[PDB]
């Protein structure tokens, strides 16, 4: 049949284009392209994954897009398809990541005059995806099978093409239609795609006096700038850094930069964007992509890299690194001299125990501040964190996906070593929110090395260090913002037939040290009432 | 007063005024401003506050919070995907007919495109799932113009209110209203007042909506009525296909497969029938003139045959007496195959636990149903549902939300019958598949600080499972059901099927796992088949 | 042919839901049904009207909706069709006006890798969004497959007539393509939708001092027709105790009884935004308006207790005979005609049974201002959104679809008079429609007289008309244009004559061709004086 002939064209040139996972979900009707996939699935050309929870299904492919940097593609079942899938394409739009949500409309159907089971369209797809591609029926003309090939093979790298910004330097999230009616044409050989696109370089030179003090900002998406690597840098932890010399987030208020070289979109520490709203401080945003941030609108120019004139003052120099030393030597010394564990002493022990090689994945909220705040060194290691929209729903999956496309990496390359490492360190909230995510059928891929690191202290630890943990609301603050919520964690890693260990915060660098199952989840109990004390007495120690 | 907190005061007082009696809300520091005026209302006994953790399962919260009562219930939520993970809920509020006001914070609009962090194309988000997408707009640091402010923030208000509850379209439904908010979002170290004597700033009667259609009953009727139905006394008399959440008009019961083993000469279709294959069949029949009746502008697309729509029928002649006798023979004969087979076949299976279930219940009992097995295990055992509130998402029939709703539907129920002042609460029982509970076992999540349901039980009928996709049920997936409750702190006892009666009728909130066979299934539906 | 049955039986349904018109313009692709509409037309079930203007095209459906209250049609045939129509459906979403746009998407073709042209609009206007399905190879269930199209057709005509929600409005119609089964007896439409009802009943104490406010899509109110009614030109009359609109700001009234969607006087608008002052808000549809947030309730119709104060009645008449005299009185004292001036003298010469379209700035205020009295006129203007884009052809859609009903009587008698008043840059701006090809049909009756002050005159009347600003005003709210009014006329053929303001009220009473354009030159230099000597003499 032409539609079966067409579902192997368009999964071959997937295939080619580099899709290595595929995320499926039991729906109404069959998946988008689910025949040709299962096909590819057996040979081993492709990797498909399967969850009853669409949600967690769609940010399951945001981890196996952010764990090497393969497209992923989605595959929508259901009516309630759409809705699941929102917050992950969302995320992907933001945080620019390759992900194709796949669909198989029926023209012959009526649309519009009741339940369209096939899709259920909200108003987000109009705004979040960088393309929305439709195939078209398959025609029953074997004459014309030289030509509906390299039709179909040019719409599906062009899906491709969107999906990963092979033209735009700008991925992101793609919608690809294959209709279908109910109820192999060769590719380029030498399995080269259909349409190659070369690689792109946008540039846009900036010209930069670097005698002048300046501080760099790096935050998601930033690139890697030789040329800045001297500067002092306050990065995050998904930023990849291009030197050695770190500024810590709570030394910049204690230091007056005459500029600010800000790399990719930042999201963390108030006195991040205090100083880039400063209209008194020259901010140059330097992007990978076509969008760059501002604060207040006080970004005074854009570009892609730096041409950079003079050199820093060695006595600016000296004193950013000293103010660096200061507030990494509050931070320890005051998390010593504090009773009682919180979520900052378990990132601090997260982040002694990372050794080069590891992926790190950091759940939203306090988790991916307090390892800023702990001074992790992520060079030889990489971070991933839903940073787009810093959502705290599907970060098990984003964990769980991570880990199965930086292993299958791995594995690629041959090497005889164990599987790296990905260790997860989420808020006891991000991991209720997502428990779903554990429940992983025999039938489908699970992680050889992963460890999820559960920071619990029963509610959102975050919102003590707001102006809503003033202790004039502890009155109300309680309950509207602490969320307490009792869970069990350890029961609820029984039921999915996860192992689960529950230790206090200095057994944790040893249990990371020893591996254990595929997955894990370890939890730390921790308190979050003594939060915005600890935070009191860094600031004062600084 | 800052800006923010007086015009999250006005909001959240004016909806007070509009009928809002529970809200739900989860955490977040943008929706700040929404959830110190909701917990002053809470406390003041003016609303119930719920605060869940999950923002799309609290919507299936929110949506049994309003099934369960027939108010509009808000949502509310910080900014980003705290939105959209409202998507599922609305999809379903907007097919199910749901008062669902979907209370968004947002950054200031001002804010969208600069990158800030947690901001995204909120406004509009949902399309057309929503009945109105509704901005209230940045509130202005303004005192003079604060009057100005006040009756525009309150028109906005019951704007949201009347789309929500169809109150003059007759076609309740979810409701996207965003409150762009700026700082200082918590209160700093008088509320401007609504309407005198507590009434909406805009008064909307209830409308009444009115399409009579002319019927002779004297032809062989068969009537069909499915979610959303309407209650029609003219139409009593006549053999009813009833779903189990239509409300009945009369006694005169037609069990599902006894319908295409009949030959009805037309058919009057009460609001919009989805569950069985068998009115499928007959919908599809051409030949067969079907009218729908519909308690609202959309009506059913079913039958390609429907020759006029309408809100009520106008009735001529009657039934023939020979119609009546052959259905109502038909109707105890296909009850008597159902309950033959139950009793000769050796295992449990869902359709055992679906009829204890039914012989359970009591007038004034609550029954809540998930959208697959249960509402269609529930149907074919005969189930009289005469004097109970049965409640299902039957809008699209996704396994989201499922308990959320159930907890939901028993709070609004419980909260109704405390305002009677009258006796203890009446019971809320919940019925469930095992795959479908694991799916939403999040949804059994309470605070400690949060109200639990005085009187529900959940029965989980569990039978250890329900294309490449499907390669996940070829194996049963040995959740721990007892774990997972254990995990949400709630009350869990395994039990067998003959002791659910007993147990059930024992005077919180408690899980009833019920073992259950699915391997014989496919036997015992071919052996009520051939009881036919 | 599956695709031509499927068009047949489509157009068969519409017919049977009575659209009797359907605009097409030529296109890229084949128009959708274009086939089975060209037959519909020979035969004369239905009136094809064909132009090449895409924009005036869209209103010319509109004119011949709101002619006579039916749905009508328009064909998408290109790339910019959507872009095009765009204006008409806003309107037809604001003004409720039952408007079908057929489009024809051919799914075995690409989208979304080259070049329907989709804007962001239809998401936003429309009632519904129908697509009927590609047609299939399948004489088995040809039964089946006729009662799915025709029902879906039912569908696209019930919401754009409002059958069931009482809210008519634009409606996309898709009916997909690939490179005759009968409908009901008697010619009933396959799924009958009775007339609906919505009724939302609200008490009103009429003791209370009220006046009443009616703007566009207002209600008939028989126990209302006492009260003094402030009421606009496109608004029906329940009785006959006329308010003119200059009185209002003279008076107190203790409540407001608003009827539809008023958008004309800065003093109805202070009125309704007063906080003082309850306003209830009686609409025929779901929507209802405010202004500044004060709208006390919304109802279909009023309940009333209580009768108003005899002294109340008698003092809101002797104000609205004082604001008419000072209106007649200062005009007859202006030296200078202006478009003020040729209202008057429209309003005079209208007799019962004449349609007025009227164009939106002054001439629809200009109307209310003389105190027309719309009493037996069918009055029609696009207060949806009030553009000055499109009125020429709404005029002759107008004309058309009001001759046409008048026809169908079969009256001996000549068809009734279209008389449209619009300003110049109304005339300009849609100048093209008056291009229409001899196969086309073209009205009997239909006069547009164009009030011409080259330029807008209403901008004499706001905050950049004051005397500061007289230096820059003119050429970025004046805009002049020196347009030769009867060359354009002449080079599309149609009969114009300038005429001064006393010759139109003679002119008007005599039949010319079926279309002719009657220009009256006007001023602007004095408007602003004339309008401050009324409000002085006020
Ligand atoms: C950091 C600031 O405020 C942020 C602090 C809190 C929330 C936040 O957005 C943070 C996200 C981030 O930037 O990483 C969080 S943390 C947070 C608590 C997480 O608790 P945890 O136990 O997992 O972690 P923790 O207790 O902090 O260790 C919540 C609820 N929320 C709101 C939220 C709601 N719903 C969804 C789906 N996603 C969400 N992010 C944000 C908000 O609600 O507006 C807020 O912008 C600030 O003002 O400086
Ligand atoms: C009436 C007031 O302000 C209005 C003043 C005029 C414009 C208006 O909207 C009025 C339309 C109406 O309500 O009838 C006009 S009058 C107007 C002048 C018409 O001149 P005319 O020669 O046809 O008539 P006139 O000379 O006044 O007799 C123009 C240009 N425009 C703007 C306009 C631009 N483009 C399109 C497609 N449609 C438009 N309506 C409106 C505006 O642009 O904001 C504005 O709402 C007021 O403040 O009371
Ligand atoms: O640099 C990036 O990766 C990046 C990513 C984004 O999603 C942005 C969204 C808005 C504005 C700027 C953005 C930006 O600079
Ligand atoms: O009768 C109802 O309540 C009802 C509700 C709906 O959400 C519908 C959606 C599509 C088609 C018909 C529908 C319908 O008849
Ligand atoms: O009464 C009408 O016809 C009408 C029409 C509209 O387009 C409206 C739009 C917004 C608000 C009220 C509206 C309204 O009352
Ligand atoms: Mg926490
Ligand atoms: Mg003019």
């Amino acid at each position: 049949n032409p539609s079966t002939t067409q579902a192997r064209v368009v999964v071959d040139e997937l295939i080619r284009g580099g899709v290595r996972d595929v995320v499926l979900c039991p729906g109404s009707r069959n998946a988008p392209l689910a025949f040709a996939l299962q096909d590819a699935d057996r040979s081993g050309r492709i990797r498909l994954h399967v969850r009853i929870d669409e949600r967690t299904a769609g940010y399951l492919a945001i981890g196996l897009a952010i764990g090497a940097g393969a497209p992923v593609c989605v595959a929508m079942t259901s009516g309630t398809a759409v809705a699941n899938l929102g917050p992950a394409v969302v995320e992907a739009n933001y945080a620019r990541v390759p992900l194709i949500v796949l669909s198989a409309n029926r023209p012959y159907e009526l649309l519009g005059t009741g339940a369209n089971q096939t899709m259920e369209q909200l108003g987000y797809f109009g705004t979040q995806v960088r393309a929305s591609i439709s195939l078209g029926l398959a025609e029953d003309a074997p004459e014309r099978t030289s030509a509906l090939n390299a039709t179909w093979r040019s719409a599906t790298c062009r899906v491709l093409a969107a999906a990963t910004g092979a033209r735009t330097a700008n991925a992101g999230p793609v919608h690809f239609d294959i209709p279908l009616r109910e109820p192999t044409p060769p590719g380029r050989p030498a399995g080269k795609p259909w349409t190659y696109t070369p690689p792109v370089t946008f540039d846009q030179p900036l010209d930069i006096d670097l005698s002048v003090d300046t501080v760099v900002i790096s935050g998601h998406g930033a690139g890697v700038h030789p040329n800045l690597a001297a500067l002092p840098t306050v990065a995050e932890p998904t930023a990849p850094r291009s030197g050695d010399n770190p500024l810590h987030p709570l030394a910049l208020p204690l230091l007056r930069p005459q500029q600010v070289i800000m790399l990719g979109r930042p999201t963390l520490h108030r006195p991040v964007s205090v100083l880039l709203a400063d209209a008194e401080v020259p901010v140059f945003a330097l992007t990978t992509g076509p969008r760059w941030p501002d604060v207040s609108g006080n970004s005074q120019a854009t570009g892609t890299r730096a041409v950079t004139t003079g050199a820093p003052r060695p006595a600016w120099l000296d004193r950013c690194a000293a103010m660096n030393r200061h507030a990494i030597a509050a931070v320890r010394e005051q998390l010593a001299a504090h009773p009682l564990t919180t979520g900052l002493h378990v990132a601090a022990a997260v982040s002694h125990a990372l050794r080069p090689g590891d992926q790190l994945v950091l759940g939203a909220s306090n988790p991916v501040r307090d390892v800023a705040l702990a001074g992790l060194d992520t060079r030889g290691i990489r971070v991933r964190s839903n940073r787009g929209v810093a959502g705290i729903d599907g970060t098990v999956s984003t964990a769980i996906g991570a880990a199965l496309a930086y292993e299958g990496a791995h594995e690629r390359t041959g090497s005889p070593d164990s599987p790296p490492r990905t260790i997860a360190l989420i808020g006891d909230l991000t991991f209720v929110h997502d428990s779903s995510g554990l429940l992983i059928g025999p039938t489908e891929p699970i992680p050889r090395s992963l460890t999820i690191v559960v920071s619990n202290d029963n509610g959102g630890g975050i919102f003590e260090l707001l102006e809503q943990g003033d202790p004039r609301f502890s009155d109300v603050s309680s309950r509207i913002f602490g969320t307490p919520h009792d869970v069990d964690v350890g029961a609820l890693c029984r039921a999915y037939h996860v192992e689960s260990r529950q230790i206090e915060v200095d057994e944790l660098g040893p249990t990371l040290d020893q591996p254990g199952a595929g997955m894990r989840v370890l939890e730390v109990k921790a308190d979050r009432s003594s939060l915005r004390q600890l935070h009191a007495a860094i600031k004062a120690a600084l």
